[PDB]
């Protein structure tokens, strides 16, 4: 087809970056986390118990309000870190940018207060593959390829630093002017998930990890780039960083001489500076400053993984291939 379509993004604190999609007959509006690392649609519910602060937090979806809904009820459920997000299945016309679809997606009718509460965003778009959607529903990008409407099937991400355009996603080719010189792409290690190997990470010039290869989920939903307990141990001690409940520090002082982290992908080794990766918030020896890597055990068959997530992207503009599943990434302007 002939058709691409952005979406604006708001960057909320460098952590969350969501742009706004249109639900039902007429549109509720949402704002949306576009996630490469999920395969559903999930807004919440109204029949979302207001006892649910997440719920009353965010904005709801009324399938009574809506003439084009159609019900399926079928429940659907993930089972996330700090409790379970369930909801039902129903399916309304979507409108991404300026796409129209006819798409289930799961109403949420509980899930916990944390974090969901602190989300600035009322629910996600998975952008990754049905091999992984809950009740393997069919993902929105799938249905929009179907539409025959794109340029080309791929979508990408512009995300900002914080802060002025906060971020943009592009549906069916890449932007120009958010990125320079050209992609260089890494093939998908397999088609169902937006995931590629990686050969090494390095701190300064000198390769710490992943020396004999590893795994790279390319996840736009997540905050941060994310490695096992156990490599993230050693990067943090390769950096000098503490160790806190839910993150790692540095004295804030020491901020700006922390060395490079490169991780090597493809043919190129992609290279964040202390200032990619610290949360540099003083300059202050008496503050501690957050890094914006964090431990996470991804479980089978996802992980064990590493993921690049916001701290990656805001640095590369990434361009997420599904006609020859491929992630391409370009030095973000
Ligand atoms: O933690 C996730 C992740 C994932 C995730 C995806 C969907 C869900 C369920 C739907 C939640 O919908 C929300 C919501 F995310 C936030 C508020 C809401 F009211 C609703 Cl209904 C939960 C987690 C999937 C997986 C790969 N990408 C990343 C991460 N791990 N997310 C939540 C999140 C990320 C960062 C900051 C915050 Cl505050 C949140 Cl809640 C989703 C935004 C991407
Ligand atoms: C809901 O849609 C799914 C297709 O993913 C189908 O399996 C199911 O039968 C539908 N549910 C009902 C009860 O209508």
């Amino acid at each position: 087809g002939n058709t691409t379509s952005s979406v604006i993004l708001t960057n909320y604190m460098d952590t969350q970056y969501y742009g706004e999609i249109g639900i039902g007959t007429p549109p509720q509006t949402f704002k949306v986390v576009f996630d490469t690392g999920s395969s559903n649609v999930w807004v919440p519910s109204s029949k979302c118990s207001r006892l649910y602060t997440a719920c009353v937090y965010h904005k709801l979806f009324d399938a009574s309000d809506s003439s084009s809904y159609k019900h399926n009820g079928t429940e659907l459920t993930l089972r996330y870190s700090t409790g379970t997000v369930s909801g039902f299945l129903s399916q309304d016309i979507i409108t991404v940018g300026g796409i129209t679809v006819t798409q289930m997606f799961g109403e949420v009718t509980e899930m916990p207060a944390l974090p969901f509460m602190l989300a600035e965003f009322d629910g996600v778009v998975g952008m990754g593959f049905i091999e992984q959607a809950i009740g393997r529903v069919t993902p929105i990008f799938d249905n929009i390829i179907s539409q025959g409407v794109l340029k080309e099937d791929v979508f990408s991400f512009y995300y900002n630093r914080d802060s002025s355009l906060g971020g943009q996603i592009v549906l069916g080719g890449s932007d120009p002017q958010h990125y320079e010189g050209n992609f260089h792409y890494i093939n998908l290690i397999k088609t169902g998930v937006w995931q590629i190997q990686m050969k090494g990470v390095s701190v300064g010039s000198s390769t710490l990890l992943c020396e004999d290869g590893c795994l790279a989920l390319v996840d736009t939903g997540a905050s941060y780039i994310s490695g096992s307990t156990s490599s993230i141990e050693k990067l943090m001690e390769a950096l000098g960083a503490k160790k806190r409940l839910f993150d790692y520090v540095v004295k804030c002082n020491e901020g700006p001489t922390l060395p490079d982290i490169s991780f090597h992908l493809g043919g190129k080794e992609y290279t964040l500076t202390s200032a990619d990766y610290v949360f540099q918030e003083s300059y202050s020896s008496k503050k501690l400053c957050t890094l914006a890597i964090h431990a996470m055990d991804i479980p089978p068959p996802t992980g064990p993984t590493w993921a690049l997530g916001a701290t990656f992207i805001r640095k590369f503009y990434t361009e997420f291939d599904r006609r020859n599943n491929r992630i391409g990434f370009a030095l973000a302007r």
